[PDB]
């Protein structure tokens, strides 16, 4: 197995996947690495299994249909994986914890949002449809763009949103378009 965490790329107390060579810190994996279970399969492996069991799940889908799906076990897992893919980017550090807003010439957002809040919301089964998760994720980046206005720091929001959107289209097999 790898000797660094797949998500944060650091060594430490790592849990090893039994079906692929990835490793994880306990709370870097989403969901948090399960207490017992030998063998243990990571989320990359679990997602791969879903695909392999239902190859047709990779045919193109309309975003509007994906968003109305109820958060049954497979959709819950797919949102956890998508969240994890965003944490895999080092730029996620800017969006992880609760923000605060005190900049001359801007006003903070009406509804602040951050990754760790989305992570807690998923853990607590607070989303009933995929739309709830996706709306909160997109709101993270929208709030950032609006607050930072013309500061070049706005680009971090564009960058991490692009990671989000690419992974959303991949995980939920959104129909490719120009
Ligand atoms: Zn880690
Ligand atoms: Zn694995
Ligand atoms: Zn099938």
């Amino acid at each position: 197995n790898s000797n660094i965490c797949e998500v944060c790329n650091k060594w430490g107390r790592l849990f090893c996947c039994d079906t692929c060579p990835r490793s994880f810190h306990e709370h870097c994996h989403i969901p948090s690495v399960e207490a017992n279970k030998n063998p243990w399969s990571c989320i990359f492996c679990r997602i791969k299994t879903i695909q392999e069991r239902c190859p047709e799940s990779q045919s193109g889908h309309q975003e509007s249909e994906v968003l109305m799906r109820q958060m049954l076990p497979e959709e819950q897992l797919k949102c956890e994986f998508l969240l994890l893919k965003v944490y895999c980017d080092s730029k996620s550090c800017f969006f992880a914890s609760e923000p605060y807003y005190n900049r001359e010439g801007s006003q903070g957002p009406q509804k602040p949002m951050w990754l760790n809040k989305v992570k807690t919301s998923l853990n607590e089964q607070m989303y009933t449809r995929v739309e709830g998760f996706v709306q909160d994720m997109r709101l993270i980046f929208h709030n950032h763009k609006e607050f930072y206005r013309e500061d070049k720091f706005t680009r971090l929001g564009i960058q991490v949103q692009d990671i989000f959107e690419k992974n959303f289209r991949n995980i939920f097999a959104i129909q490719e378009t120009s």
